[PDB]
């Protein structure tokens, strides 16, 4: 029942600006070095998603989330990582 305005914007503004720019490069689609890490892509994916499903993200910045969770999954899609069954069918159902 506390929050930060300066940490919100932070985690609302340029982080999800950075990882949608680093993994919708046209440098980033080789995956010369991606393939080593999927761990942590894993993870960026369960956090954006469950701060996508948190209510209290208002519209505005809905948008910028959606964007981060349709350019990550595209990058999973390539790199064939493996996913969790209950992570996977979420995503899934917004996929389509």
């Amino acid at each position: 029942r506390v929050a930060d305005p300066t940490l919100e914007k932070y985690v609302l503004s340029v982080v999800l600006d950075t990882i949608n720019a680093f993994f919708s490069s046209p440098f980033s689609e080789n995956s010369t070095s991606l393939q080593t890490h999927q761990t942590i892509v894993v993870q960026l994916l369960q956090s954006t998603t469950r701060l996508l499903e948190c209510p209290w993200l208002q519209q505005q910045h809905k948008g910028s989330v959606e964007a981060c969770i349709r350019t990550l999954a595209m990058v999973a899609k390539g790199r064939a990582i493996l996913l969790p069954m209950d992570l996977d069918a979420h995503i899934s159902s917004m996929l389509s």
